């Protein structure tokens, strides 16, 4: 509360460390469904169903331009990518399996880097 603070966690490396995680996600062999925005002119149903589209290139641009206020807002956009994928794609599909694999990969890196 006023003039009463928990000890200050060092957050000075968070920007660099989120960039490294994102690089590792970008270079994973199962990243291909997530590298670019979904083409809303060419994929029937996507625009109406998926209220907040997100993809790795859009996260990368937001990161590079100071649009993430903290490391939790960064994790929310990465999770958004996988939640959108589960909403639109059957589990037993190449893209459905890709999203489960990437979410697992991301969550381990996140725990090992920050928790």
């Amino acid at each position: 509360s006023m003039s009463v603070k928990k000890p200050k966690r060092d957050d000075s490396k968070d920007l660099a460390l989120c960039s490294m995680i994102l690089t590792e996600m970008e270079t994973h062999e199962d990243a291909w469904p997530f590298l670019l925005p979904v083409n809303l002119k060419l994929v029937p149903g996507y625009k109406k169903v998926i209220k907040k589209p997100m993809d790795f290139s859009t996260i990368r641009e937001k990161l590079s331009s100071g649009q993430y206020p903290n490391l939790e807002t960064f994790a929310l956009d990465v999770r958004l990518v996988f939640d959108n994928c589960e909403t639109f794609n059957e589990d037993d599909s190449d893209i459905g399996r890709a999203g489960h694999n990437m979410r697992k990969y991301f969550e381990k890196k996140w725990t090992d880097t920050f928790k």
